[PDB]
């Protein structure tokens, strides 16, 4: 069937035939959604999904049938069968990382997603050779202040008993410290990853904002500690345009957002370390890093400088707070010359890339619940916009964490 | 389908197992393969006999269940009595016990709703005796007033008789009892509030004088019985208002705002063991937001922002100043102070994110489950730093429930 979705401000209806082509299940049933859930190989089942990925890759480059076409899945085919396994074309490695991020239904960001450098790291082979790689990645992506989206991705697994993986979550991450009185120092969404560290040898500082050793695995061996050159780590003091009293708060935050936890799938086959990287949306730092209340949760800091009435909820002083946090935090980056979006312009990007995708592409996968921005839903325009979910692929998967599979 | 499903809070790391979805009735638009989440809204004709026995026998064998008589007596001899009803009138008449519990239920079942933990404090008004609209106007007039209290809002729901032929429906016109009238002017511009343009122009085509203001209260047009629709003023002092003035920026009076106390929904069709209400306005108390998030500053509503902005001095030029919302949070501000400050009730966004979490747990822990649309839960401000958005929910239809239905004039038959 043909779906339509409306946007109820501007009554505009786009119609859905991509939706069609999904073969991957979402998690709801006909009688119950669970679109708020976060998380709801064999030769035999390898080349399928192979000669899926081949005929999609081959379409796209408008020579369905054609000679190559036929040769490459009669190669893949024998490789298959011969390996239990085969390897993508530096082509196909390419256009299969920007279909993952095309693919990737709760990304506001997607406007971008065909200027992405792909770096090939599948001839890496220790932990050594993967810090190198990251470095490479890091400075090129960092760009100083001009960031750059970019993936590295490293060998597919294999057996599963040899899987590449970057243990941190992101290659840059602040420490966590669980204090002696309870509480928390830094970063408490990092407390584990942070102690995984120091057991396995990393000298903490113990300061709000210690930089994370990287810890990188190869091979499927034990994971090696490195650190990363403190000249790549591209950072912003937090300063607020009209409050003298703000960078008094000692607020600092990285400039280059870089996920490394999740596993890329391309034709069938997993990509289990794949860190990708391009720039902040503030509200990322400003609304969820500072004010979530398993965060930094710097509300109540904030709104006393600010003089505000605490006592009663309906005064609103959270959300007072909340908006000059996120003013500082745009000022700050713009005043260094880092990108960085705001989501306004983001979400108004968004709209303008499902118009796009529709009309070149039949329909565009998109995830309201994570698409719309943690603060001031419904003066974006994405609030208004109905969003068709489904699973494209290749795409971006979750993983389990290492520390629960590894055994060392 | 699995018969423990479990939702996490990634905030407080709570696991709730939910069992009440075994229960659900009717699709909700989603397939294993997509998901219909964020659309709004995922024939003249009747029940026969046969589609209508076991949906009685549904609502009565759940009624008899939640009074602790399920097997009883008089569980056995109620359903006989509604068999036979159906069998020889093709429908039945609910006993007004039945009537409260089944209205009490559609709210707690309504997956939309915030303010639930509140659901079985609601005023039931039985008006299935109604045969006029004039009669239609009494018994909305003293729904209003109990309502308002005085700006002690009460909650309640006032149900016209179920439908027959589907050609004698009920019907409330109006989509809430109490709304602004809009008007396009010859420029393009309007005058009031831009939703309700094409309910105001019906109006006037029926004979209604206007004021042309900012703020005129709509007239009810009501419809008995199938027959046309009439019009009816409601006594302007049954109708609450809240001039909006701000607790620091004395300039924001100037601004000519004011909103009603009382929110009254009149469009949606009530149904009850496959019985359709098709009128039954119920009403509650406000939650800030949805007067001073949606109500003034959509784009498509009163779209006050601007105004806002250039009186607080703001520099506008660029978004990422986030004008928009610094105006936004003040103008909530003021909605909430304007109404404390008039003992009106109200709710702000936090306190009621909060309740609504305390409920849902205890409807987990007493019921196996509750129903929730996170897309309409989550407040349409700062979403994250209120408890529900980090909160995972399941979302699915349980009967009794609240129903969209097709806007009158769309299906009407002149007379
Ligand atoms: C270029 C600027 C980008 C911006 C402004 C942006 C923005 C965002 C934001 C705000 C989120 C929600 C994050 C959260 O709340 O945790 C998100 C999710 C995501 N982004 Fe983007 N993004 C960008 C680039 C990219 C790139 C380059 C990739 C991959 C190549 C990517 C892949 C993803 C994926 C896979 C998710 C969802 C992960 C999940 O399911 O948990 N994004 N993005
Ligand atoms: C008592 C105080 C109440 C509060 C604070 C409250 C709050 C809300 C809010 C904020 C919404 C979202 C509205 C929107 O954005 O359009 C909503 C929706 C809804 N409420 Fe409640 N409500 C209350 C009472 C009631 C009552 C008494 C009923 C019925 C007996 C009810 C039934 C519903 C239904 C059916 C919806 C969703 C309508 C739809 O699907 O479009 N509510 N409520
Ligand atoms: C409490 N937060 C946990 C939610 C989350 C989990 C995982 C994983 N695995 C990955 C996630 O990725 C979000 C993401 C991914 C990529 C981004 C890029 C490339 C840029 C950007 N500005 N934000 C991103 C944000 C998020
Ligand atoms: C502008 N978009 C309108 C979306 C909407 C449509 C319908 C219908 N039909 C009914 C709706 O009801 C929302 C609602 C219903 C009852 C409420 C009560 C009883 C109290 C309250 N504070 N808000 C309500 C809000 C909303
Ligand atoms: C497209 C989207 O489903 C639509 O804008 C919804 C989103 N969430 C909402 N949430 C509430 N409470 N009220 C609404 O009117 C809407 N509108
Ligand atoms: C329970 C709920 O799904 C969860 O809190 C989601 C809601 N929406 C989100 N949206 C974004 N962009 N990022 C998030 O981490 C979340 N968290
Ligand atoms: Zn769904």
């Amino acid at each position: 069937r043909f779906l339509k979705v409306k946007n109820w401000e501007t009554e505009v209806v786009l119609t859905d035939t991509l939706h069609l082509k999904s073969t991957l299940e979402t998690g709801c049933t006909e009688y119950i959604c669970m679109g708020s859930i976060m998380h709801p190989a064999t030769k035999d089942q390898l080349f399928p999904l192979a000669k899926e990925f081949i005929d999609q890759y081959y379409s796209s480059i408008k020579r369905f049938g054609s000679k190559a076409h036929m040769e490459r899945l009669e190669e893949v085919n024998k490789e298959i069968d011969t390996t239990s396994t085969y390897q993508l074309k530096d082509t196909e490695l390419i256009y299969g990382a920007k279909h993952a991020w095309r693919n990737a239904s709760r990304c506001v960001g997607r406007i971008q997603w065909s200027k992405l450098q792909v770096f090939d790291a599948r001839d890496c082979t220790t932990a050594h050779g993967m810090f190198n790689y990251i470095c490479n990645h890091v400075k090129y992506a960092t760009n100083k202040g001009n960031l750059r989206s970019a993936i590295t991705i490293f060998p597919q697994r294999t057996d599963g008993k040899h899987d590449f993986r970057v243990w941190n979550s992101q290659l840059i991450r602040y420490a966590g410290y669980k204090q002696p009185d309870g509480s928390t120092l830094g970063d408490p969404a990092n407390v584990q990853f942070t102690e995984i560290c120091i057991q396995q040898g990393w000298k903490p500082p113990r300061g709000r904002f210690d930089v994370l050793p990287l810890l990188l695995q190869a091979n499927g061996n034990d994971p090696e500690l490195f650190q990363i050159p403190p000249e790549l780590v591209l950072e912003v003091p937090i300063r607020h345009p009209k409050f003298e009293w703000f960078k008094d708060l000692g607020l600092k935050w990285y400039g280059l957002p870089a996920v490394s936890n999740m596993l890329l799938e391309i034709g069938g086959l997993e990509f289990s370390a794949c860190p990708f990287s391009g720039w902040y949306m503030g509200t990322e730092i400003g609304v969820r890093d500072y004010c979530d209340n398993s965060r930094y949760n710097i509300l109540e800091e904030v709104a006393k400088k600010m003089n505000l009435d605490m006592r009663k909820t309906s005064s609103l002083w959270k959300d007072q707070a909340l908006v000059e946090i996120n003013i500082a935090v745009l000022y700050s980056f713009q005043s260094d010359k880092v990108t960085i979006v705001d989501h306004h312009s983001a979400t108004e990007s968004f709209i303008k890339h499902m118009e796009n995708e529709y009309r070149c592409r039949g329909g565009c996968p998109a995830d309201w619940v994570w698409i719309v921005p943690p603060m001031s839903g419904s003066i974006t325009p994405v609030f208004h916009q109905e969003m068709l979910n489904y699973r494209l692929t290749p795409s971006f998967e979750y993983q389990p964490d290492p520390w629960n599979t590894h055994v060392w």
